[PDB]
């Protein structure tokens, strides 16, 4: 799992650590873990 400010992707991975943040999807960066 990845941490806040690190990029993630909800479907493909990676995904945020359960106590980190929600993986908010981003246009081209896939997503990012944010609170």
């Amino acid at each position: 799992c990845v941490l806040i400010g690190q990029r993630c992707d909800n479907d493909r991975g990676p995904r945020c650590c359960s106590g980190q943040g929600n993986c908010v999807p981003l246009p081209f960066l896939g997503g990012v873990c944010a609170v």
